[PDB]
């Protein structure tokens, strides 16, 4: 049902298990914002799966073989051919992480005033699109915004919404389609191969380019192998390669599915766009031959991307997350369904039904979770959504969630039991969670540095 | 009941998950002898807890700080202060592993014709004693020889047998008392502090020296804290320090409870014996300042010994083994009781009651365990007992067992579930396990290179 | 005269020692462009001192202690305290490398239309200034533009030019003064403490902010200790701390004087500007607590910055470069004088006086240097100067040089002898060096991908 | 003339350069015995080339790939095939270092009362021979004991002395011939291929086995390629393979020419002796599949042995030692000639002509060298020779030397200049070196723990 880890523990990381009362002052010191907690004070850190993964002995062997040359590093050539082989794109430009590649793509493929449409958004991805003069349009299926609706491939793009955008705005006013795999904001929800194929057929007929946000593409490929009909016999690698055959390029954060702690890259097939990308990367990231990464990190990322193609690795990765979700569901704890590839999202609206969204139930549930359990989680609700620029009012998302994000190969099922058991106990007296309000709020990107206080 | 790992995974070790049919071919290639399997073909390797432990990030940081000098290495001084602080002995001599220290002690403290008495024996320990002209005398309590008897501190020395040996032979004819903690041969059974204090009081009255075999002393200290009355307020470190206060010295295999992959040492308080030890260590191991160890390994062992004192680490270590034993016992699988600190012993005589001991049931059970699960275990029965050279007959031990030995910090509860589930499944059709016979048998130490075939 | 290395070799890097005939074929495969050579084909790689340094055993111990948390990593706090202690600034924001910090500073401290003045410029630094709407003004002393003039502290700012800029434009139209230490473009020339104090006094009277480009600040501090009167009793650390006391902030490329292969940061004292920096860093680099760096790399940079303060390290570093310059000068090889802190610049115009600048003498000298020695050097002449886009004409710099850039702690004096001996041998038959012409030329940044053939 | 290092520095080791007065008290604390100095107090540690080598990036990559299994480790298989390929022996048994293999060989191949003859001796090698009942006979050419005689292949066995031993004692009373390459005690002097071939032809005619002490066999192979006629076109590997084709086995210390910090092995071709060796290794070292070594160390040793076959590596290694010898010779400093492969031996008899051998000039010169220069060297004279057991009097060797032993890939020519310059200055007032006498002397192996005082 739930497989054992398809690896052994090679080395362990020291942790501290501090008491509740000490956790209280830290939570107070952090303004009740888990983003402001210190790593050393956290038993199980589920803030994000980005850059928090455990590497393998093979990757660490590569770390000893860093060719740190400014140009022509063997590690770059290794990373280049690995991505060309596994993703199938013609050209690769390394970047220090995913948002470095997003900065490049948005400056290369967007004219001021054009539209960029995709299946929901991510913060840095949407920022670089809008800062380069684009207007974002969400074309995900309406079901993806419904936390409790348990349907497969919730991250699919609504082809009808896409056709509507092309007819009303014109294909020439659409910069590109930004297709994310998986869809982080909807709970790590996958996109079917049929949806990727249908988007490619519709966009190619209008000459509209398609670029993937591929940070969690391997988790996406597992869902296709598990649940999409006709792919149960295909390997993860074959599925990944076919996924990108429907794209003109991609932005990749190795910090997710490449099983590394730093790194990303930009891929594309177009020769002219690749030329302009190499001109722009030297300004922000570095040389086209290292792009803001040490040689050893290009090596670790090349090895890690190949490791992620092992079926047993990715099956266990996803099913460990599912185990935490299943234990929570069995105790009646409200969660986003179905469980995504990288995290379980607690539905703070149902968890904190005594609070309104103006009282920030997700931010307060995350604070309560750490104090009561020593687990750090991330607010993914009204605080992260920001304020509408025209009216200065809160954006009001249907998804008011607390994200329990699982780094790859770091924790065990017993750690998941600690998390689930603590949340299930907290759910018993959920009425005790107090509301929050801003005591400090920045002008932009308030989720990371804002401070709150109770009631 | 069973605690989560008090650490997270820093790095993982690649394994191959070959299916049953391939595991069968590997087992046939190995002549149905788990000792002849290749490490690369094994999912979960429970052959031994010696030298197989996962190190911490701190230990690996120390590995980068190796002072490789031939004399006066900083790593040796670090190791020296740590052992003097934690064990309380005056003098420390490093050795490449435990049997290196036993070679030194046996040559220093034994006159040809003297007696060495202890709570059972280990193979290498008793060999160095007998090769230097000593006759071994078992003075363990009679209960230790009852595999099914579930009683505490089974490893205690019978004080009456000790008093009997002193009266019959004289104190001048007794080289030393060899007190092992824990007792490996009885299943990893602990020794109480009260027994250690009584042995020290009786030997000191007759001027008899006492030297500990302390390879699993930390596991022993946990049993004292858990089960001996009056020690529930003492730290692991306090218990360890008090244990060795009743000894004149010790031999240690760091490859066990020091959480390293290589290393050991010899301790003593006597100045003159320490002087002779420094002369003898240069012949067999190396300088008194490295003793057959790289500098980085003295550092890793010094750091690891201090890590082993953390209560949460050793509690989880012992309870992970107990978890495997409890799950097997709950399904009716016959095991040695009580479960020891480092391993679970399957009673292969009861498990394969349809086979005679001449058909090697423990060897054949270990073979089936690997084929059905990818778990390697060790035969501890008639094969390891060897053949009598004078008569050419099997030595026939009362204990016909398969040893599931758990390396420290390498596996999870899910891995223990893989082991237990496979063994329980085999137990439900145990009548199908076929006997084995020699197709190749060496003249000595047949457990390591013999090959078999089914009957 | 020239000190031995104040360290020993802990580990070595494998190189290939291919003979001249193979090096020729590699050079032809690279189109006679050293930027297109593969690292694996190079014996001594003097392309740059950026990111190519050898780390210490202590830094590598830190690499094993990476706290990879997304927020609140212990490595960030270690880096934070180190910079606050050594540089004296209030606030620190990590970036993946120096140009990442320049991107942040240029967006924070520049209004469109303002002026930025400094002691010459660097490519990435001036680009971020000009892309945010600033006009660059060179206020370096006129002597800095005289390649052959051997005078001290060639990088000082001409206070009269600064006073002239303030009077003509007004202090409100000056974004900040950008003082680089050292000055890379002039050959790595230092700035005196007296010049730093005078700039601070003049700018503070007009309310003009001063930000340092401190990538090679430690090399600069050594020159002050060696050659500025009244500092021979001050430690390197004391000099560094006093240098930054005359600045409101800095951008740093740890890839230079922090003895690492990746990393940088942004410093400032203003609280409000630090708040805006934390909002902007999440868009381009990452969280204020890691800023596009792995935790292990923040640790390595924190350790490396403290190591750079050791007098013996930086003395040997600078004198190793000086050794190469002295040996070349003693044989009559024309070089830029005085020798800078990090590189020796060959005067290719004088070296290949039989060739015109349209025949690319610096590019061709670099080619011959690799073929004859296996040493890679960088063209810093007409090719790197680029082509004017409006007229399609070569930009023609007065400096037509080949840069021998020395990574820190990577090479020995014997390696410098290989470099010098080969160049001196080439100089004895310099008339044989043939000119080059484009067989391929990209539209921009031609230095990195252009290919040539002999004339 | 003297080649540059055929590698780059990947990582550096921190050193301390403490003043003379502090060095004095340490030398006093150590009883004027350099063996008792602390590593942390030494700038350049030339005590020994054993276990002090710098590893490569490839070796350190292997260190991350330790397969720590007790049996069937991939690292053992790597080491096994590498030795079989490069040395040509049938069977390999790993040991923790060379003297572990010597303990095994001496117990396997010696009957009490037999003779073991060889080209001089080493301490641990001769101890295991004599402790197993053999009488040592030196059959090296008489010239090898003359420090100043500069002849090639000084380590050759005198075939006439060998024939004399066979005629007087009988071939049945000769256990084996112990042929060392190189000969450490004579100054690291090589053995010609012709001498190895002649010894094999003479011993095989009498059925006498030949076993090599091969710790520095690669240095030996370089001398053959450099100076023996007909081998200047053969690779180092071909020479090494042919060397061992004249032996029945070997004892190897990886700590020398395998470029590692720990490790050794025993090789042989005989099946029956290999069987007995595997029985004996489990008692002293460990399993035949790891033999007292961590898996990662078997991996590093396998890689290092292959690296030592690179001509440029071993040429530079030997010529760096020769450079130190040439600088000393040019200043008139008396040394053993010719310079050996691994060390320069100062001739303390000529250096301290005002002292008799009873005043221990070599021990006192080593003390003076450290105090005046911060360089540690080893006494190789009357102190190491020991006392004659029959008369209780000093053994009086013709060679009274101070050994400046060079670890592989650790130091530069500039470090050699520091050593040479300091010794040359000390030679100017050599009359100031005071004699020493025992204030403490052990019964055996006095060189390592004895303490002395002046006059
Ligand atoms: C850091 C996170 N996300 C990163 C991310 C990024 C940016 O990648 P970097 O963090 O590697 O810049 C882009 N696209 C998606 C969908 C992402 O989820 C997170 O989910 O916590
Ligand atoms: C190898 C094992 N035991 C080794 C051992 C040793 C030998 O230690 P080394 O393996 O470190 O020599 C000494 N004393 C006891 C009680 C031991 O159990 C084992 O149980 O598999
Ligand atoms: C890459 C080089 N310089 C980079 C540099 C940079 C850019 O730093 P990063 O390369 O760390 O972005 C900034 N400031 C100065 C003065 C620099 O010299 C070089 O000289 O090869
Ligand atoms: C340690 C040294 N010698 C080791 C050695 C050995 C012993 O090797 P281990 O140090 O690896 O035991 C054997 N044979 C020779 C010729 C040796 O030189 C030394 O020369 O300092
Ligand atoms: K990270
Ligand atoms: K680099
Ligand atoms: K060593
Ligand atoms: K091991």
């Amino acid at each position: 049902n739930y497989p054992a880890e398809p690896f052994r523990i090679k080395s362990v990381e020291t942790v501290s298990m501090i008491p509740r009362d000490e956790r209280l002052k830290k939570m107070q010191e952090a303004g009740y914002n888990t983003f402001l907690l210190n790593s050393k004070d956290i038993y199980i850190d589920l803030l994000t799966d980005s850059g928090t993964n455990a590497m393998s002995d093979k990757q660490w062997a590569g770390m000893m073989m860093g060719d740190e040359a400014y140009a022509g590093s063997e590690n770059f050539y290794h990373l280049e051919r690995t991505v060309q082989e596994l993703f199938g794109f013609k050209h690769i430009v390394p970047t220090h992480q995913g948002r470095g590649a997003e900065n490049l793509l948005s400056q290369l493929a967007i004219k001021p005033g054009q539209y960029v449409a995709g299946n929901m958004y991510f913060t840095t991805t949407r920022y670089h699109q809008e800062k380069n003069g684009a207007v974002f349009v969400d074309i995900v299926r309406d079901e993806a915004h419904d936390a409790g609706l348990n349907i497969a491939f919730k991250g699919d793009i609504d082809l009808k919404k896409l056709q509507k955008l092309i007819d009303e705005k014109g294909a020439e006013n659409i910069a590109y389609i930004c297709l994310a795999v998986t869809v982080n904001l909807a709970g790590g929800q996958p996109v079917s191969m049929a949806n990727m194929r249908a988007v490619r057929e519709l966009t190619a007929a209008h000459g509209i380019k398609v670029f993937y946000d591929a940070t969690r593409c391997v988790e996406n490929a597992y869902f296709i192998k598990e649940q999409e009909q006709g792919f149960e016999n295909k390997s993860i690698a074959e599925i990944v390669h076919e996924m990108f055959s429907y794209a003109d390029g991609c932005t990749m954060s190795g910090k997710k599915d490449c099983l590394v702690n730093i790194g990303g890259f930009l891929c594309m097939n177009d020769d002219e766009m690749f030329s302009s990308a190499k001109e722009l990367v030297v300004v922000y990231e570095g040389m086209p031959s290292y792009g803001g990464l040490a040689g050893r990190d290009m090596e670790a990322m090349a090895i890690g991307l190949r490791e992620a193609m092992q079926y047993e690795y990715i099956e266990h990765r996803v099913k460990q997350v599912r185990y935490l979700g299943d234990k929570l569901k069995a105790a009646g704890v409200p969660i986003v369904e179905p469980v995504g590839g990288h995290a379980v999202f607690l539905d703070a609206r149902r968890f904190c039904e005594h609070l309104t969204q103006d009282e920030f139930p997700a931010q307060s549930l995350a604070a309560s979770i750490y104090v009561e359990t020593g687990v750090r989680s991330m607010e993914r609700g009204i605080i992260s959504a920001g304020r509408n620029n025209v009216t200065g009012e809160h954006h009001r998302p249907k998804l008011e969630t607390v994200r329990l994000t699982i780094p790859r190969r770091v924790y065990t099922y017993a750690h998941m039991d600690v998390v689930a058991d603590g949340i299930i106990k907290l759910y018993q007296h959920k009425e005790d969670i107090r509301g929050l309000k801003f005591i400090y709020e920045p002008k932009q990107l308030r989720a990371f540095t804002a401070r709150f206080d109770y009631i």
